[PDB]
């Protein structure tokens, strides 16, 4: 079970998509990967909600 993933999609105000990255079996280490195509695969439909998340990744990145 990852909770890394949880605290990153909460501090975005995305819980609602958490139903998706957990029955995609989506870790913070593969969510880092993924880009527009992938998100919207996975049934992130909204583009603002994948540019949070893509965004959301580069500053977690280029915050550390």
């Amino acid at each position: 079970v990852d909770f890394s993933i949880t605290q990153f999609v909460r501090n975005l105000g995305l819980e609602h998509l958490m139903d998706i990255f957990e029955r995609e079996q989506i870790t913070l280490r593969v969510l880092v990967e993924m880009g527009h195509k992938e998100l919207k695969e996975i049934g992130i439909n909204a583009y603002g909600h994948r540019e949070k998340l893509i965004k959301g990744v580069e500053r977690l990145i280029s915050g550390q």
